């Protein structure tokens, strides 16, 4: 009986509720805007046209009953922080956010938000990443020094090898898989052959990746 | 270095701005608002006021001298079309919009933008993922059925050493990375353990990782 | 069973429909403006207020069916081209498009629209060139050099004849109907008669047809 | 030259510019809006920013001194009235005006405007007469009865000559030039052939154009 | 049988509508306006939500029956002058309208207005006449230079005759009414007495009323 | 002269500035609309922008010199109520305001406003008047039951001298004056006449009038 | 069967219905805003929508049957004005108005309000007084010299008497009522104790309280 | 002297300004409306015309320097919350903040603002009191059940000394003051007597209060 509810639907809201309840979760989409109710009305468990920031409205959908509730208003700072509010003082477990700036984070964390989420942010940092160096195309960072990364495997990688591109030794990085036509290799061997355009996995400090592809790719 | 102008600052154009040129690079910030060229100012080598539909703002910019730009308007989507299809007839090598929906994918598709980036969608899946399973932080996905995951220890993982859990035979899965206090211990021993509350990175294939997250923790 | 759409009724849109119409044929009219469903209502087969923007109403009309479809919008750009970009989606064969700049015809014909109009720019091209030459009541142009033109023969012309005004020979060109008082004579003999105010078919190149109203005329 | 001064710049009024310009002609682009004459002041002789039914800016812009004025305003019928009022009482020889509706029309009528345009109309009338019948590309209509029509000829008209077609006896109409590969046969001889994807034109009644357009292509 | 519409209820149309229905007449009250409609509903015979540049709407309150018609719209000018268009397209035979300013009454002239008021202007003129003249209470232009004139007694007026007060060959006016506490006396015989703060009916040249008024009164 | 100031332009205090100044008194011509005072600059004194519900505008004005004030707003409530009860502190001597609706005229009584006029409404009643009888041009209402009245003589009319046409005992009215082709007999003789479509004054009780109008003409 | 209206729900409006209610009395919440009326209704014995400018829904609530009505309409001047000329030229015995500027009050007073509410004035003054005096919590002017104030004491007061702090001859002023931990004493004996933190009820001149805080406390 | 900071002029901030300074305090006016910032510049110190919400304008204002900060916006909450939060984080010692409603009065709490009121609340709190009661002017709330009150006077009270009416045994209240013809006794003594339409300042138990509202008077 694990519950969702998305207030605000739009393009992070309405990504969240449509990921949820294509995972086979029960989620209740609620904007006060009808179009987008029913918009994505199908692609949820239910859809209610409601104001969140009226408390009547906000305890004739349930709310009470939902263990995880999203707030992914994000452009109207004002009606954002009142529904924040209100699912706190009605004793919301878990509370996400949407911020959109810095001052929206700083008071949707006075007010007690259990996770304030920036995601335009944070992908047009990824974004920044994948701009500067072409290589990559994905990563995660571990801390602030190491990190994993996905790479685009040049004509210089060519028909090479693990022995042949050693990096445990040459650069302080392990390889960790091999993506080829499709198929993907995992802890690949000694022996294992990387091809142009194919995708790699290579892991850690970032100066050491850097190395890596200034020189080896 | 490169030669980049992120026309439409926003929460995603602006982030790419102050991120590349905190890492060093050309950044020209385009807006029609004064607020907003003021705002990033500080952040870039050249911020300056213009309108990207109008031909001869462009011109003016000098639009045509860089290598990578970037139309990170994603809210007016005819103001959006318009600017890619300018610097389209400019002969731009690398073209990168930011869209809304699937029919503004779809026309900047025809119009011939080089890289197409939905971040509210992709993000509000990420977050959707974290939201089914609190365990994990972050994680990438290799490929539609394979993927690194970053977990947060629990009690049933406390004191428990990589070899008391064989995630190599019984799942199929490696744990890559350690993460305690702050400190980090990359490509870990079987003999080494893990307390709860730490960062744990496991590598595999997705039924497998949510295997193990069932069983194990 | 041909079938023809006209989506967006204005002054352009609304005279095509009402002219299908005439011609007894199949027309749905389709505006977003109550008023102009009702205005244009009595002059189709059909008229249905829908957002064409809208798949969901677009597939309600049944727009699968018809063979041709007009899109007259012209003021609201977005709304074109998400109109055109939705009917060509959904396979309309042809697919005529009112445009507003030339930058509304590339984006058109990008993403594949199968004629697109320029109707105020080419009536105003023809307005000028009644406007320089007084003489000339409507025309053709066979190709960048050749046309036919209708003209009213002035006082100079009263009582002449074909041979009396003889082009074949003089200017080049050939005479090729009389209106006089409204009965039309076509190929008309070499003993016909112009008068003064008559309707005078010549064609030719378009320095000769000038040679000839400074001259003759 | 002459002396023509286009009020209102527009898709319609604009063109009407550009080409008088092109003609070498002196044009007065009028407009109240800056940007509509800065548009459209690089193909004007003087592009003056003014409100035309302010009878002070009119007598600003010295516009009893030329001998064509232009009201291409059509979408402010008030506007575009006062501004044909004013300029009749200023004893305009020649004033042209662009109408919306039919009473627009009735009231530049009656407050004496020379002649009145309505270029959508007249061009959806041709557009839909070009939609009925995909073989023709453009006509001109002599009366009520008889026209001169241009046709793209179809595998039934390959390799047909011009008495192997008898249009003189069998439908009393007469070809009048063919077009093939952009080169251009004025008053073609009965020997002369047609290819397919070639321009036709033929002059007749209507009735008997379209007779030949069924039984012959 | 005899009817009265009044389109545009206003200051002047309320005022013309409930002075007609007073007075035991047939009026229709009719305005765009719902309130005004039920407002000035009570003092009409009939009251019709219409909006009045409509064909159709004119056409469905029997608009054709009506011998009288008063377009009492005076802000809009375009839709007085819609208005009246139509009403002498639909025959009306009296159409009294309310202009504006000049040009309106120039435009409502061509399009064969039978009368056009300007209520403002008229009263403001006689307002200022009795601004100027303090003593002047109303009074009727017969022409460009005789007049009849109210005024107020003053204490030189106090307790004098008709021959003590003698105009008719001091002055060249004539005296034809006095108005004391109520009772009024026409035709004054030459015994009379004029007392203060009376009103006196003075007629005659208005050069002639000011000599007296400057000197007499 | 005299020290007016009107505040207000518009059709009636417009009219007032314009009427007063040809009759050549100081008139200030006060309004806040740039245009408004252009339009009326050339016919005033001095024509100064002020908003004048401001005490610092209107003393910057010097209105507390000025010993007629006339605040011809009448759409703007509380603007005109403002400005009449500033003027009011600043005790002006004679204050005339132009109301619109009875509540108006009642805030404008109470807080001290010496004569308020209702244009319109006035207006309308006399051209009610002039609807319901087509005869009568003009009239001034002495009391309640009396008043003198212009009349157009009509074809029962025609070569009727003043003796046979006995006003005087058949009715009880009095023949004032008589208007033909333009010029005008006052006071005229029984001997006489009167031709069809001039201008008669008749003076006496309403009802009597009428009945002149009745059985006579 | 006494009754009270409040027409205009807002902060001050909404206060004085919602404490009238709680006092056990019949109020009738009006308000032009539905949600409003839907906000005020649980506080209320009746809410209804109604524009209290509009006599027909004045009387329709039974207006006349309440004795006391307050206008709390602040932000709307005219609006104000308008309420409550009608409810006083409807009987109303008494009228309390809220005011928002001195003008409004002035005009408020000429059209016979029986009481004029300044709420926000009144307490910016009393926060100010409490901003400059630390010490003060709350007070009552009986006249323009004396006054009766509550304040915090100080550790200077901390464990003193009555006898100790001697007021009655040493600043003139006397000492009423002490407050400690939520019981209070009045009319203190000359043993009783003051403690820091406590309320001491003083009562003088403003000039000697003030000469208490500086030297006293 | 003191450093005081009204943001937000107003009715209740514009007081505080106003009468703070007439206390002769260093009073910041802070407004965005250049009008409300010349308004009271005849009144403050300094009158800045700023946006609170904006950092860089706020580090140019020296918000810093001042120990007391009034945020008197109360109608924008975000305007509100934001200047509360840019305050708080720049270290202000007192901040004092209007509230609109209890949840920006919950905000304004979670954010750290010193202290919140809510101006029109308690003052129409007490307005209702004095309604409910015609007898009392004034009151303070020593406790939710003792309180001090004013009244007047009434014919049941006229030459009644304060040894006829014991109230310190028959109510438990005690008379403080008596004011006559803006004189004023302190402290009354029990042979001082009270006439009709005076102030009286009476202490103790609410209930006992109204008894004696009841049955003296
Ligand atoms: N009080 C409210 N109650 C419910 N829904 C609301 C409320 N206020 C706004 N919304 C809706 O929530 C959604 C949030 O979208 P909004 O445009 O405000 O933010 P955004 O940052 O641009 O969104 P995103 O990037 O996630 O698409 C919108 O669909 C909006 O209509
Ligand atoms: N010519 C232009 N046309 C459109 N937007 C422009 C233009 N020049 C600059 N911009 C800026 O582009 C930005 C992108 O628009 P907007 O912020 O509405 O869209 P969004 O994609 O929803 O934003 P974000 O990604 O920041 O959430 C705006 O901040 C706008 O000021
Ligand atoms: N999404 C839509 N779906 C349907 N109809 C639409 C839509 N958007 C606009 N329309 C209608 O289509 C018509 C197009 O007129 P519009 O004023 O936009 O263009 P225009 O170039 O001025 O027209 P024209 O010269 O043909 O009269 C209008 O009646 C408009 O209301
Ligand atoms: N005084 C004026 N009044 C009205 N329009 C004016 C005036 N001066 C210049 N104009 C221009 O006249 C043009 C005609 O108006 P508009 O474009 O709205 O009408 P339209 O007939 O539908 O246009 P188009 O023929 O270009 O489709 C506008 O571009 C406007 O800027
Ligand atoms: N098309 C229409 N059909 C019917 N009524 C209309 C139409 N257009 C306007 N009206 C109404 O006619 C009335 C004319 O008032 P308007 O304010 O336009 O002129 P005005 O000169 O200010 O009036 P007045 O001085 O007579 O009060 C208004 O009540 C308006 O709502
Ligand atoms: N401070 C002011 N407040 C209001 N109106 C002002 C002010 N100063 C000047 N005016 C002018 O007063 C005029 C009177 O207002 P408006 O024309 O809307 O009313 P009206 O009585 O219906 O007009 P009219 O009598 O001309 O038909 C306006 O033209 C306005 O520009
Ligand atoms: N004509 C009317 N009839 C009824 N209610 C009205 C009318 N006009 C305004 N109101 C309502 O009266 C209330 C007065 O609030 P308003 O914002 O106008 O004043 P305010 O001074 O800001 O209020 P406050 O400080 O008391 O909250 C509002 O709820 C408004 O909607
Ligand atoms: N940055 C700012 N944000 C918001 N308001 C500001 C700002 N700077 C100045 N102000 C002023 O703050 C004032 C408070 O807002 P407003 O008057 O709408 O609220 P209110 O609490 O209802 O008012 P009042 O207490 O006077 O009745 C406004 O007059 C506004 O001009
Ligand atoms: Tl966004
Ligand atoms: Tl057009
Ligand atoms: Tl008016
Ligand atoms: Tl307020």
């Amino acid at each position: 009986n694990k519950q969702f509810a998305v207030i605000g639907l739009g393009r992070f809201g309405g990504s969240i509720c449509k990921e949820l309840h294509r995972m086979g979760h029960e989620v209740l989409a609620v904007d006060i805007n009808e179009e987008k109710v029913n918009a994505y009305a199908s692609y949820a468990t239910h859809a209610v046209i409601a104001n969140a920031t009226e408390e009547n409205e906000l305890l004739s959908l349930g709310i009470r009953n939902f263990e995880y509730v999203i707030v992914a208003i994000g452009a109207n700072i004002q009606a954002s922080t009142l529904t924040t509010l209100l699912l706190k003082e009605l004793d919301i477990p878990n509370i996400w956010v949407k911020a959109q700036n810095y001052y929206h984070h700083k008071v949707l964390e006075k007010i007690g938000a259990d996770r304030i989420i920036h995601p335009e942010k944070d992908m047009g940092v990824k974004i920044a990443q994948s701009l500067s160096d072409e290589n990559v195309l994905n990563y995660i960072d571990l801390s602030d020094e190491y990190s994993i990364v996905e790479l685009l495997a040049t004509r210089k990688l060519d028909s090479k090898s693990i022995i042949d591109l050693n990096v445990r030794a040459k650069y302080g990085c392990t390889i960790l898989a091999i993506k080829h036509h499709g198929d993907i290799c995992l802890s690949p061997a000694p022996e294992d052959i990387i091809r142009e355009q194919d995708c790699l996995v290579i892991m850690g400090h970032k100066k050491d990746i850097k190395r890596f592809e200034n020189e080896g790719m």
